[PDB]
RNA sequence: GGAGAUGGGGAGCUGUAGCGAAAGCGAGUUUUAAAAGAGCGUUUGUUUGUUAUUAUAGACCCGAAACGGGUUGAGCUAGUC
């Protein structure tokens, strides 16, 4: 793809680099998606609630 | 590594060949003198997430009369001095 560097001032760059095809993937898995992002909220619970 | 996602870590676990108590043999094996017959095999995997059931824990909640171990009581009362 055509991904372009960018300057300090905001202003782009005139050479864009081209990207290797690896990168980008034309089959897009979903599932595992969700369930990264859902192992991710879990594990930062703190659980110390506790009862008598 | 942030009380992280994760990376390293292949120790191991399941499946890949089964049969027999076993030595053993092996797409065959056990029984038997038998190769016949019969039994079992000659294929469909694994790791997670969710749900249902189940096993160990008190395991849906409330309820005994009880049992065992320790301490406190003879200012009431019973006896004795
Ligand atoms: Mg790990
Ligand atoms: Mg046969
Ligand atoms: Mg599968
Ligand atoms: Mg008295």
């Amino acid at each position: 793809a055509k991904l372009k560097l960018i300057k300090i001032d905001g202003s782009f760059e005139t050479e864009p680099v081209k990207l290797s095809p690896g990168l980008i993937a034309k089959e897009l898995k979903q599932q595992p998606v969700f369930d990264a992002v859902l192992v991710e909220q879990a594990s930062w619970r703190q659980g110390t609630h506790s009862i008598l």
